């Protein structure tokens, strides 16, 4: 007689970020020769 | 006779940041001669 | 007669930050030679 | 009822403003022969 | 009823503001020969 | 009735302000032969 199944599964695998964030600004230079 | 199953599920497998924040703002630099 | 099964899982593997965070603001710099 | 498996590596509300270097020069040597 | 995986390697409301040098040389010398 | 599993490598409010190096030389010699 009466019978229900309720069944919803989440799943991950090999996953997510491998960001890479590099900024360099390197400035501000001043070579003076007389 | 009466029968009811409820089943709610997450997994994770090798999972999250490899992230990689490398700033390198070397600066302000004189170079005076005379 | 009557039964029910309840059934709430979360599961993980290796898993989680790997983070590198790796600044070299270097500077401030003169060279002063007369 | 919901399921709902949800966002991964998403990247949300970032700034970037790298803002390297800068010069304020004001020059105004001095030089003579008689 | 609900079932939420939910969010990983996700990045939210980051700045990012590597700023690198400046200078200000103010270079009034003075030199003479008679 | 809820279940939930949650966030992981998640990255939120950060920021990153490296800020290197500045100069401000005055530079005011004074050099003579008579």
């Amino acid at each position: 007689i009466i019978n229900k199944k309720l069944d919803l599964s989440n799943v991950q695998s090999k996953c997510g970020s491998k960001d890479n964030i590099k900024h360099v600004p390197g400035g501000g230079s001043v070579q003076i020769v007389y």
